[PDB]
Order: structure tokens, then C-alpha cells, then sequence
């Protein structure tokens, strides 16, 4: 592999490549969704504009239809056409098949009728406007030819090796350590969109320690990094890497970083006491001592700082009924509430006078996470809170996580950049958590009010600017006020780059993509990282 013409990228392979399966892929190597598979539209966060990917052209024709035109000319890369078909047969296995994860489509969406030859008019039974955002960059469209023979569970179980995808790389090889990525000269976009991938080859790296990660960025061995390494700073001003900013806070943001409460779990169940806890934690001190200043702090409400989402940022609201550092105010509201300290340990009791402990956890080894909680602890035990940060392996935090047996805990896994503020707010409120023994979509402590889940439909099923902003005023207020999940910053979307070999990286003077290619980022246009490189 010449090296000028190969593309050395890590930070999203943390197990050894085995799995490429579009429907699963949470499972599958990053990029699988992105480089092989491909979706209707792309999202741009940093512009707040779609743009037509296979689709040439998508809109709503009235309330409850959805015309969607595609582009000419596309083909698989076995050379197969690409046709309208094929997005009938993506939505239709998954009526099919329920165990597929976007089968709850079904619940909205009536029937897909054939316009013409590349031409589907998707009739809704449930026009949700602001989900269907997220079906239109998340589905990727798969081959008929090659998957309408399978069984449910051999279409879920495939590792689909040698993926046939429609984009700009197929696999050409692996190992445990590596998915090594090939042009597809070939690629419709060349012809159909005049973008031209610039790497004859993606090595996708998997790097097991961060002072390898580092120290191949220095050596300029790593190109493209979405690692999270410490010292990033420093580096920069003493040696030279690429970030996205050339001061603080050097990194876009990705998600909200948050503590989910479990308010069925007595006092944790006080919104009052909660309060409390948020006037209590100071996020300055996790953005200087885990991330180096390599993070800001969220506002009260959580909202992500960009266009699309800004623009429906309810500031008479977080002014009202914000939070912010202030652990006198903590202090007073624990007296208020009772909670006060008899035994004279230095930890408040409840007003019955019976002491109580809480955790907060975050998975073992994730250390920019462990000293983040270690530092919300602290911050709490000044309060008068005995709390204590526990470190448990991931498998026992994700059912801790996802079962709802916690007391405190960091997460930020739905609280991702998307094509809508919907997700985000659904991340938070998720309100069949409250039914189900396990939720995976958030809310994750199991808040439960009527208001919230009428309020987050009403969301979902407008696409009127104004009532959007309505809605998510109400919405940010219950927020505010009951604190089910306390936002506390804004992790990074972690990029450095050497330019070594490679240059013309985007960045906030050259803004022409997003550079992250962690899965569910390709389609958030990290796949324009692509056409923009050159190297040297
Ligand atoms: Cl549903
Ligand atoms: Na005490």
C-alpha cells in the first residue's frame, strides 16, 4: 500500500472486525454505514441543511405523504442496479421482519406506492415529521438480490463478510487489528454527484493503548484520529496536530454528557433534592481536571450547540429556571427539604432522621469518565451528600444502565448530534422506559409524566418552525424544573490529525465536513472528510 495514497484512521474499531451486517450496525465495523452502505440523504449539523445522497430529491407533498425521487444511474458494486426496489424491499423486510430495528415504522407509515420507475410516495398512517428526519440519514439501502432469500434470523445473524454495498470503498481485507478499506472506482457518486474519494485505501486501525494512538499521531503513522487522547493540548502548541479549533475548546461537540437519576428511588425521588444536586456540581472543574479544556460546559437545558437546534433555544425559560454552579443554593434547598445533618458525621440524613448513601457509576477503564465522576462526588460530599463513585465493568453498567439499578449515572449514548432536536429530547424523556424492564432509547431512570409524553408527540408531529419552538420551551421547562437527567457538558467529537501525508483537513476555517467516522457520523457528513483531503 503506497503510502501517499492510503489513509490511516482510528478511534472507532475497539474489537476485532467481524461483523459488516447493515442491520445491526451497532455490531458491524465503522464505516460499514458510510463507505459501504449508503442512505437516502446526508445531515449537515454544521449548516443545518440535508443534502440528497441516493435520493436526488425528498419532500412532503401534503400532511400525510412523503415523495421521494432517486437518483439515475446508481448501481451496487457487484454492478447490479440500484433501483427504486431496492428502498421498497429496505422498508418492507423490516414489516416482515420485526426483530429488525426501525420495524416500529410500520406503526406510522401506512404504505409505499410506486410513483414511477425511480419514484416511491410513502403514505402515512402517522405523519411523524421529526422521526422520519432520522429514518432518512440512518436506513441504509441494501441489495434485494442479495438478501430476499434470508430468514429473519439469517438476515440478523450474517456477519456479512465482503459487505456488497452501493459507496466508496468495499473491503478489500482484515485482521484482529485492522479492516483495510478499498476505492470503488466505480462509485456513482463520481459521475452522479462529482465527488471523488481521494484515498486509494482506508486502513481502519485498531490501536489497544493511547500512548500508542499518541505516539503514532506524532510519527505521523495515524492520519485521521477519533480517539479521545489527553494532552491534545499541549501537543499542539509544543509539536502541531490538526483539530477542528486551533484554540478551546480544539474539538466540536458530540452529545450531552449527563448524570439520569433514579427518581423511583427515595430521596433521589424529591425533584427538589435533584435541584439540589444540579446547584450543587460544578461543570468547570470536570472541563479543566478530565478533559483539559477540551469540552464546555452545557447550558441548564442540555441543547447541543448548533444551528439546527439553536435556533429553538428557549432562552426566557433556562433564564427562569436554570441551574448553574451555586452550592449555597444546594445548601438551602437540603435545609428546606429537611435533610440536615443530626448524626454529626459531616452527611446530611433524610428528615426522618436515617442515613443514606448514594452512587455514581461509569464503566471501568473509561478514565476521562472516572475522574469526571470522581469530581461530581466531591462536589456533592461538600453539599453534605455522601456519595461514592463506583467504577463497575461495562457489561454490569450497561445492565445497570439499561435496566434502570443505578442511583446516579454518567451517560451520553442518546444524546447524539442528529437531524433533529426530537432526538435528543426523546433521549432524555423516553417515556416507554417507564413500562419496559429494559430500555435502550433513554430515560433511563424511568421518569414517568403525562404532560412530557403528549408534549414530545406534539414535537415529533409538527413541522412548523414556530409551534416547534413552543413545544420545546415547554419541554425544556419540565426539564429544568424536575431534572430527571442533569446535563452537564457537552463531550467532544474527538479529531487530531497529522498532515504528515495528508492536508487540507476541515476544520472551523475550512468547515466542509465533519470529520468523525465513528458509526452514525458517516451520514452526518464525515464522509465529505473524504473528497476535501489531499495529500502532500
Ligand atoms: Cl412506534
Ligand atoms: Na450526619
Amino acid at each position: 500500500h503506497e503510502r501517499n495514497k492510503t489513509l490511516y484512521w482510528g478511534g472507532a474499531l475497539w474489537s476485532p472486525p467481524s461483523n459488516w451486517n447493515p442491520f445491526t450496525p451497532w455490531n458491524a465495523v465503522a464505516g460499514t454505514i458510510g463507505l459501504v452502505y449508503e442512505p437516502l440523504f446526508l445531515y449537515d449539523p454544521l449548516n443545518d441543511k440535508f443534502e440528497p445522497w441516493l435520493a436526488e430529491k425528498g419532500e412532503w407533498v401534503s400532511n400525510n405523504e412523503y415523495v421521494l425521487t432517486l437518483r439515475k444511474g446508481l448501481r451496487w458494486q457487484d454492478g447490479v442496479p440500484l433501483t427504486a426496489d431496492d428502498v421498497v424491499f429496505t422498508f418492507e423486510i423490516a414489516k416482515k421482519y420485526t426483530g429488525i430495528s426501525y420495524s416500529p415504522v410500520w406503526n406510522w407509515l401506512g404504505r409505499i406506492e410506486r410513483v414511477d420507475e425511480r419514484t416511491l410516495k410513502f403514505v402515512f398512517s402517522d405523519p411523524r415529521y421529526q422521526e422520519w428526519k432520522q429514518m432518512l440519514i440512518n436506513t441504509p439501502i441494501v441489495p434485494k438480490h442479495i438478501w430476499e432469500n434470508k430468514t429473519e434470523e439469517e438476515v440478523l445473524q450474517a456477519a456479512n463478510e465482503n459487505p456488497v454495498g452501493s459507496g466508496p470503498y468495499y473491503v478489500e481485507s482484515w485482521a484482529d487489528d485492522r479492516c483495510v478499506f478499498k476505492k470503488n472506482g466505480n462509485w456513482w457518486g463520481i459521475r452522479e454527484l462529482g465527488y471523488d474519494p481521494k484515498p486509494e485505501r482506508i486502513v481502519e486501525l485498531r490501536v489497544l493503548s493511547n500512548n500508542v494512538a499518541v505516539g503514532m499521531l506524532m510519527k505521523g503513522e495515524l492520519d485521521w484520529s477519533n480517539f479521545f487522547l489527553p494532552g491534545v493540548p499541549v501537543l499542539k502548541k509544543a509539536y502541531g496536530i490538526v483539530t477542528w479549533y486551533e484554540n478551546a475548546p480544539y474539538m466540536l461537540p458530540a452529545n450531552t454528557a449527563g448524570i439520569y437519576i433514579n427518581v423511583n428511588k427515595y430521596p433521589l425521588s424529591i425533584p427538589e433534592f435533584r435541584r439540589a444536586m444540579a446547584y450543587a456540581i460544578n461543570p468547570e472543574k470536570i472541563v479543566t481536571r478530565a478533559y483539559e479544556n477540551m469540552v464546555t460546559a452545557a447550558n441548564p437545558a442540555g441543547i447541543l450547540p448548533l444551528p439546527g437546534y439553536m435556533k429553538y433555544y428557549p432562552k426566557e425559560v433556562v433564564d427562569k429556571y436554570g441551574f448553574k454552579y451555586d452550592p449555597e443554593m444546594a445548601k438551602k434547598i437540603l435545609d428546606e427539604l429537611g435533610f440536615k445533618d443530626v448524626n454529626k458525621d459531616g452527611f446530611r440524613e433524610d428528615p426522618n432522621g436515617k442515613p443514606f448513601k448514594l452512587t455514581i457509576e461509569c464503566p471501568y477503564g473509561w478514565t476521562d469518565w472516572m475522574v469526571s465522576i470522581q469530581s461530581i462526588a466531591e462536589d456533592l460530599v461538600k453539599v453534605g451528600i455522601n456519595v461514592e463513585p463506583k467504577y463497575p465493568d461495562y457489561s454490569k453498567y450497561a445492565d445497570d444502565l439499561y435496566g434502570g439499578k443505578f442511583d446516579l449515572i454518567l451517560n451520553n449514548f442518546t444524546t447524539g448530534v442528529s437531524a433533529t432536536i426530537w432526538s435528543y429530547f426523546n433521549g432524555v424523556f423516553y417515556p416507554d422506559a417507564v413500562e419496559s424492564e429494559y430500555s435502550y432509547s433513554g430515560n433511563f431512570g424511568k421518569y414517568a409524566n403525562p404532560e412530557v409524553e403528549t408534549l414530545l408527540d406534539e414535537l415529533n408531529r409538527s413541522n412548523d418552525d414556530a409551534k416547534i419552538k413552543e413545544v420545546v420551551a415547554k419541554l425544556s421547562e419540565i426539564l429544568l424544573k424536575d431534572l430527571p437527567f442533569i446535563p452537564l457538558w457537552y463531550n467532544g467529537a474527538w479529531f487530531q490529525a497529522s498532515e504528515a501525508v495528508w492536508t487540507n483537513w476541515p476544520t472551523e476555517k475550512n468547515p466542509y465536513a465533519v470529520p468523525i467516522g465513528w458509526n452514525g457520523w458517516w451520514q452526518l457528513t464525515g464522509i465529505k472528510t473524504l473528497f476535501g483531503i489531499e495529500a502532500k
